[PDB]
């Protein structure tokens, strides 16, 4: 039993809700919240910008120190940093950004990072301004992640489309 509430059940291990991931993280205070990161951990826009704003820029400060020490991530890769006021930990996962010309095939590798954590609150990787079809992101998710994932979908109309077309 966990403190997630109001999710539709897609599969044995994947649940989905029409919710703002920022407000959901503040309410649940999950163990792990997933960020839609880029390799530089530059959290300017999208989910990354929104999560970072909710931490009062503490996420960016921590991230810049991480990059200065370790260099960039790989597309498909991840790192675990603090969750600040939103969660215990933030798993920064780099899905491919189609709008940058990155290989959509790396989406499965990106989702594999989720399997290192028993329970996660997450957005649809590579969707939004990363340019991949959210329907495809949900499919790769369900077919890759074996741990318990709670997906927050921001847009109501997209949420409706994702559920009704899910096989
Ligand atoms: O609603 C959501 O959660 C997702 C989403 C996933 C990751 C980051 C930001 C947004 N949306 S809304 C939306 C509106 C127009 C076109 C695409 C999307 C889309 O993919």
């Amino acid at each position: 039993v966990n403190s997630f509430s109001g999710y539709l059940k897609l599969t044995d291990n994947v649940y989905i809700k029409n919710a703002d991931i920022v407000e959901e993280a503040k309410k649940v205070k999950p163990t792990v919240v997933v960020n839609a990161a880029n390799v530089y951990l530059k959290h300017g826009g999208g989910v990354a910008g929104a999560l970072n704003k909710a931490t009062n820029n503490a996420m960016q400060v921590e991230s810049d120190d991480y990059i200065a020490t370790n260099g960039p991530l790989k597309v498909g890769g991840s790192c675990v940093l603090s969750g600040h006021n939103l969660a215990k930990h933030c798993l920064h996962v780099v899905g491919p950004n189609v709008n940058k010309g990155e290989d959509i095939q790396l989406l499965k590798s990106a989702y594999e990072n989720f399997n290192q954590h028993e329970v996660l609150l997450a957005p649809l990787l590579s969707a939004g301004i990363f340019g991949a079809d959210p329907i495809h992101s949900l499919r790769v998710c369900v077919d890759t992640v074996r741990t318990n994932v709670y997906l927050a979908v921001f847009d109501k109309n997209l949420y409706d489309k994702l559920v009704s077309s899910f096989l």
